[PDB]
C-alpha cells in the first residue's frame, strides 16, 4: 500500500484503462466491436494499468508514464 495510492480513486484508474482502450480503438461503435470483443481489450488495458499503479512510486509518474504509454500506443496504431 503506498502513500499515493490513497490519493488515486478508482475512476481516474477506470479512466486511464478506457484511455488505453481508446488509443487502439478510437470510434467504439458496438456494430463494429461486439461485446466480448470490447471485454477482451478490456481486460488487456486493466492488466497494463494495474502494472502502472503497482510499480509507480508517485501519482505524477503513475499519471505522467501511463500517458506516455497510450500515446506510444495511439502513435504505433494511426
Ligand atoms: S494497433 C497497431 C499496433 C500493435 O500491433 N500494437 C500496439 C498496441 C498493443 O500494445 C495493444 C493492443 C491492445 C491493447 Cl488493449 C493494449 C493495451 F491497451 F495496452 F492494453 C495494447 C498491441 C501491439
Amino acid at each position: 500500500r503506498k502513500g499515493w495510492h490513497e490519493h488515486v480513486t478508482q475512476d481516474l484508474r477506470s479512466h486511464l484503462v478506457h484511455k488505453l482502450v481508446q488509443a487502439i480503438f478510437p470510434t467504439p461503435d458496438p456494430a463494429a466491436l461486439k461485446d466480448r470483443r470490447m471485454e477482451n481489450l478490456v481486460a488487456y488495458a486493466k492488466k497494463v494499468e494495474g502494472d502502472m499503479y503497482e510499480s509507480a512510486n508517485s501519482r505524477d509518474e503513475y499519471y505522467h508514464l501511463l500517458a506516455e504509454k497510450i500515446y506510444k500506443i495511439q502513435k504505433e496504431c494511426e
